[PDB]
């Protein structure tokens, strides 16, 4: 259902997607800029506990090829990637708080949806 | 595209409901029980800014009549919920607080999903 909302609001997606990528949250969202690299970090049951990888560069990379058909399927992405790193780290891992800080940031702006 | 796996799945979206309006969070999840009553609370804007309201009272009934079909459309409903507080609500409210605490509580458990 290609709505004529969908373009404006995939821009505002896109918005976001730029933010999170920004110096501005450089400081806790530089885990999430690639895919894990689990045998680099020597996680190697990650990739069974964690089904659906997702980081920000492959949300970028989809955004680019025009694959989002709408704001919830962005929205889906991104979550995912945060749930995976609350379904592997323990919740007292840096990472975790790291996460948190950038869902905020996400959810607040994700929120502001032009509607 | 109804996967065997989805009555499992959605068997952990009830926990997770169930838990959501326990009494174990009730002190930052009551805000959420029921649909926001926007005329008795004098926020005559509400629906105006708000096109989709959610409530976990509305949740539950989908999930009782067997409305979702999988966990994600669940889960987009609860984070709707709170992206909607999140939108209408100044960041700094007590309401807005409350929302985190829960999506909180929300989100670590459902990332614990079974796959
Ligand atoms: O999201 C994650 N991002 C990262 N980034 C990362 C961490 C250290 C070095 C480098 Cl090059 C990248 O590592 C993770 C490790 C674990 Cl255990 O879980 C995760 O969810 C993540
Ligand atoms: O989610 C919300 N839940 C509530 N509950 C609520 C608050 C006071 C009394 C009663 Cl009976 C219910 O009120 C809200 C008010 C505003 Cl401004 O935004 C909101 O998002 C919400």
């Amino acid at each position: 259902a290609a709505h004529g909302s969908n373009p404006e609001q995939l821009k505002h997606c896109n918005g976001i997607l730029k933010e999170l990528l920004s110096k501005k949250h450089a400081a806790y969202a530089w885990p999430f800029y690639k895919p894990v690299d689990a045998s680099a970090l020597g996680l190697h049951d990650y990739h069974d506990i964690i089904k659906h990888p997702m980081d920000l560069s492959t949300v970028k990379r989809k955004m680019e090829n025009r694959d989002y058909r709408d704001a919830q399927e962005f929205a889906a992405d991104v979550r995912l990637m945060f749930s995976n790193c609350y379904k592997y780290n323990p919740p007292d891992h840096d990472v975790v708080a790291m996460a948190r800080k950038l869902q905020d940031v996400f959810e607040f702006r994700y929120a502001k949806m032009p509607d």
